[PDB]
């Protein structure tokens, strides 16, 4: 499979320029999109943070003092509507929500128990949601006159958090993939052929169309299909809206409200 180099390529997003920034690279984004089906931006000192909330994850996993399985998600308090928080544990991995990160009471405690990683996975969270907002807001701007705001929830949103690790998308709006510590992570191009985005180790995320946006779009936008070939830590932000909110879709370009919520359709 051929490498794909994104380090100098992609735009450069600064970290205190945010809004900016994106600004400035929204028709470098919006051609990523029309000519890969998956997006990119470089976002000098994203990688040194991931990887320390990654390493401080991993030595978590390893703990057994107020170990991480006391989080596993059956543990932890969850939402009444929602997708689930919590550790899930053996190829390990954490969903950190923004409502455990606003301890929405006693979803809080993994964060509390392990302080180091927590502090780094709420910066990462924040960070991460700050710009898949900004790619959805580049994404809307494709779509037709009228299409409504994307409305992504901050509490709906969790970062995963994947310990040791076929092709697939995600079920969510849009997910944001933040440099993992190995090669390996592929997506498939519009030509069906497949590259491997050079990312690990850098400070490229990558931005992923959801189902969801597949759907609100009427199939304008694929879901960034990709898969994970190896010779191990990952984390990705997966983005929804409010769960009770109620789907829409741009049909023709005309906006149609349905009855079903956005909730539904995840089952
Ligand atoms: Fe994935």
């Amino acid at each position: 499979v051929p490498l794909m180099e994104l380090s100098g390529r992609a735009p450069v997003v600064r970290l205190h320029d945010i809004e900016a920034d994106m600004a400035a690279a929204t028709d470098a984004i919006r051609s990523q999109l029309t000519g890969w089906g998956f997006m990119a931006a470089e976002v000098p000192g994203i990688g040194e943070r991931v990887e320390a909330m990654m390493n401080e994850f991993a030595a978590a996993c390893r703990a057994t003092g107020p170990s991480l399985s006391d989080y596993a998600y059956d543990v932890v308090p969850q939402l009444a509507v929602g997708g689930t928080h919590g550790f899930f544990p053996y190829k390990e991995f954490i969903h950190v929500s923004g409502a455990m990160i606003g301890d929405q009471p006693g979803a809080g405690d993994v964060l509390r128990a392990f302080p180091a990683f927590g502090t780094r996975a709420a910066e990462v969270f924040d960070i991460a949601f700050r710009l898949i907002s900004l790619f959805g807001e580049v994404v809307r701007g494709m779509m037709p006159p009228g299409t409504p705001e994307l409305d992504l929830s901050h509490d709906a949103t969790n970062l995963r958090v994947i310990h040791y690790r076929h092709e697939h998308s995600g079920i969510q709006m849009l997910a944001l993939q933040l440099p993992p510590s190995d090669q390996g992570l592929q997506y498939v191009l519009h030509d069906g052929t497949w590259v491997e985005p050079v990312i690990a180790g850098t400070d490229v995320v990558l931005c992923n169309i959801g189902r969801m946006l597949t759907s609100a779009s009427d199939g304008r936008f694929r879901p960034s299909t990709h898969r994970v070939h190896t010779k191990r830590l990952s984390s990705v932000l997966f983005a929804y809206p409010q769960h009770k909110a109620r789907q829409w879709k741009m049909v023709d370009g005309e906006l149609m409200s349905l009855n079903a919520t956005w909730g539904d359709f995840i089952d």
